[PDB]
């Protein structure tokens, strides 16, 4: 869920999860257009992951799951079901993705009217 998403991102990366709350075209609720940079690609890929999780019959924004932060790395588990494993995998992936990125301040609160109607495909 959102609590774990924030935690995992904070665990691995060098910056507050708030840094991604409305950034580029994809970091934040929803998202569309051409991803603006590496961080925006991470969020695009995460949005895709959550959509897949929803299609599998999970609730990616709400379901709690256990994880550990060890040496600024996310370890997923113990998982009680498949949704908890999918969710944790999604969040672990974006945490790892964002941790390797440099922040472009100019994309924080980027104007949504510049984000194109269509988006790159998932997978
Ligand atoms: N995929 C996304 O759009 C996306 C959006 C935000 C974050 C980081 C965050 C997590 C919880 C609360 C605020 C920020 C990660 C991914
Ligand atoms: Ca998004």
């Amino acid at each position: 869920g959102i609590l774990e998403l924030a935690g995992t991102v904070g665990c691995v990366g060098p910056r507050t999860p708030i840094a991604y709350m409305k950034y580029g075209c994809f970091c934040g609720l929803g998202g569309h257009g051409q991803p603006r940079d590496a961080i925006d690609w991470c969020c695009h890929g995460h949005d895709c992951c959550y959509t897949r999780a929803e299609e599998a019959g999970c609730s990616p924004k709400t379901e709690r799951y256990s994880w550990q932060c060890v040496n600024q790395s996310v370890l997923c588990g113990p998982a009680e079901n498949k949704c908890q494993e999918l969710l944790c995998k999604c969040d672990q992936e974006i945490a790892n993705c964002l941790a390797q990125t440099e922040y472009n301040l100019k994309y924080l609160f980027y104007p949504q009217f510049l984000c194109e109607p269509d988006s790159p495909k998932c997978d």
